[PDB]
């Protein structure tokens, strides 16, 4: 269990370094500390060298306008910034630019496992969405492998 | 320890399904990620079939107006919405309607234990309170058992 | 590992009770549930009897104005409020008063370890910063020991 997570962490770090990764989200996180589960099939961030896709779509039991949200941006990846601390925690940012729409992305990975948290900020208003899930190399991602891109 | 939590989870799930449960809170959670402890005797959500009671009352060392809060609503339970993911995480919402006052409730339970987080939204303003604690069947709740309702 | 944290907790509690402690922060916490790592050398709260110093300075990969912040206040400690629950969790507040500037501090310590979370609220605007890290007695703090105060 501990060795299984440690290898996943190494794989996640190598995937970030290759710029070939998918964050497959399984929950949305709310400002008050609450969470709700979401489907990974339409909640992910995929980066494959200079191209990327973010898709978010949740319709949850969290009542009211904050419990439903989403965006899709498919295009080019730019402005990659990365920092790693002495413990192996990674903080990374980048933007995905589509046609008439973009999203700014901030991703954090804690040492020891491949759970990562991502904040997605679309360009059209000041609101953002924060999700968490598994950071995977492309070849271990069912999202990546389930279609021809 | 692991088997003790697993049974508590099963008990919590059966209690939600019976609509006979109490969430006994032991902390209040703040938007900035802070917490403060609270007394369970006046910080709970009780549902017993079509009737329910929410009582929240905290007066904490968290400085300023956000560190003190509360509401009491005693009445009928309505609009129950429930969803369960493939991992056994549960997201649930409902309202408690009193006389001239109501509260909308959102409750989440993670698989493997009976710790749950609840957000309480009274009808009179847009503010909300988020607490966490133990989700219990009525017959295991000292809140339920300590008085005749 | 469990006994190592338990002793650290006892040491942290004795340090708070002596009013001789340093919280050495290693991350900043964001309202959306994100975190970013920070350097401890300029991110700490030191209390030594009636005198204290808070220094915060982070310049992180979290994009935009919320990912950079800081304050330094060096002066006197006042208005100490402390509460401890039946489980050994501690919630504490106090202010550090400098010349023309002050900060209100809220610190929480969970039983069983010396990880603590602190919120710092400078007097000049309504914004605040929340960080987490290790709560240490003065004689175990490299911050304290690295200079003559
Ligand atoms: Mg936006
Ligand atoms: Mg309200
Ligand atoms: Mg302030």
């Amino acid at each position: 269990q501990q060795a299984a997570d440690a290898v996943s962490y190494d794989d996640a770090v190598a995937a970030l370094k290759a710029q070939q990764f998918v964050l497959e989200a399984n929950q949305v996180m709310f400002r008050n500390g609450q969470t709700a589960f979401v489907t990974s099939n339409t909640n992910f961030v995929l980066v494959n060298q200079g191209r990327g896709t973010v898709q978010v779509a949740f319709n949850t039991v969290y009542p009211g306008p904050n419990g439903i949200g989403g965006v899709t941006v498919d295009g080019t990846v730019s402005d990659i910034k990365t920092s790693t601390d002495k413990r192996g925690n990674i903080n990374c940012s980048f933007s995905i630019q589509g046609i008439g729409i973009s999203a700014q992305i901030f991703l954090t990975l804690t040492n020891g496992d491949n759970n990562a948290t991502v904040t997605i900020n679309p360009n059209f208003n000041s609101n953002t969405m924060t999700l968490s899930g598994s950071l995977l190399p492309l070849n271990q991602s069912n999202i990546f492998k389930g279609r021809s891109w």
